[PDB]
């Protein structure tokens, strides 16, 4: 047989024999993931077993979308698909899908805990922006960027793991309040991640959206009439009846005490970093900085290389299907 089975991290992995010494490296709702040695390629890989891809239409659509996009997209800051397989021989027996990807060293949740380094932080932010720019050019607007679905190598090279559309702390006001969104909906999420790299605290924590919104207005201030008028009347009423906050200024939100101190370079960078935060963490998306403009910001633009930023977009998600239909769709996709 060309497969073998091993129990790993309380799941059964049935994989190609090329893949050896499977070790659990974590899990998500999307599936459980192992590190493995690929004997054919002489390199370590990550293997994801999709957890109950057919349990419902939501799972199926996500699995199909992930598979097709990860195949189509080829960018250095988006995780790339190395191989895909199922151990089952027929569509009727078809049950499991295995994704093989490059093995990364850590997700951002770990890196975020490290002591702030301007070189590191600006480089990570630059790469996130490059990945997001590339997704957007393909019509992919993520809406759920968060530290746990962003991964990095020991050398600080960074890749986004998924394609978006449970932790809700990184979601934009227009998403929370149901206003509709544009491309810079993803910039708010970057801003939350950056704010967290600085404070080592979740910016907008909260048991629920009510709690979350309170943290937003307490720190950033009650939004302007311009913004209010763009809300549904019914939503408008709740938001307007909250206590009015003047925002904390960004110097108070992100004081000098949180940044490397006592050199000229360090003074320079703290102010630049705060300026960028001030442009990303903007409640009204009409006033929030774009991806392209963020890449031009002095804090970010030191890393700018046209060959990384200006890559051609891929040339390829509203249709519904039965679970049986999605299954055949996924199967043919697996069989290439
Ligand atoms: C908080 C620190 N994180 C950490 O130490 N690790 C996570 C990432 C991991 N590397 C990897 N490399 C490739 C992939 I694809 C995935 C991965 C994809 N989906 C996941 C879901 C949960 C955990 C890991 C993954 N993960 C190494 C171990
Ligand atoms: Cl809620």
């Amino acid at each position: 047989n060309q497969f073998y089975s091993v129990e790993v991290g309380d799941s059964t992995f049935t994989v190609l024999k090329r893949y050896q010494n499977l070790k659990p490296i974590g899990s998500g709702a999307q599936g459980i993931v192992c590190a493995a040695y690929d004997a054919v390629l002489d390199r370590n890989v990550a293997i994801k077993k999709l957890s109950r891809p057919f349990q419902n239409q939501t799972h199926a659509k996500r699995a199909y979308r992930e598979l097709v996009l990860m195949k189509c997209v080829n960018h250095k800051n988006i995780i790339s698909l190395l191989n895909v397989f199922t151990p089952q021989k027929t569509l009727e027996e078809f049950q499991d899908v295995y994704l093989v990807m490059e093995l990364m060293d850590a997700n951002l949740c770990q890196v975020i805990q490290m002591e702030l380094d301007h070189e590191r932080m600006s480089y990570l932010l630059y790469q996130m922006l490059c990945g997001i720019k590339h997704l957007h050019s393909a019509g992919i607007i993520h809406r759920d960027l968060k530290p746990s679905n962003i991964v990095v190598k020991s050398d600080c090279t960074l890749k986004i793991l998924d394609f978006g559309l449970v932790t809700r702390y990184y979601r934009a006001p227009e998403v929370i309040l149901g206003m509709g969104y544009k491309e810079n909906v993803d910039i708010w999420s970057v801003g939350c991640i950056m704010g967290e790299m600085v404070r080592h605290k979740i910016l907008f924590p909260g048991r629920d959206y009510i709690d979350q919104w309170n943290k937003v207005i307490e720190q950033l201030g009650t939004p302007c009439p311009e913004f209010m008028k763009k809300l549904q009347p019914t939503v408008r009423n709740y938001v307007e009846n909250r206590p009015k906050y003047a925002g904390l200024t960004f110097p108070k939100l992100f004081p000098d005490s949180l940044f490397p101190a006592d050199s000229e370079h360090n003074k320079l960078k703290a102010s630049q970093a705060r300026d960028l935060l001030s442009k990303m963490l903007v409640i009204d998306p009409a006033k929030r900085i774009s991806v392209d403009d963020a890449l031009q910001h002095p804090y970010i633009n030191v890393w700018y290389d046209p060959a990384e930023v200006e890559a051609p977009p891929p040339q390829i998600d509203e249709r519904e299907h039965t679970i049986e239909e999605w299954k055949e769709l996924i199967y043919k996709e697996v069989m290439n």
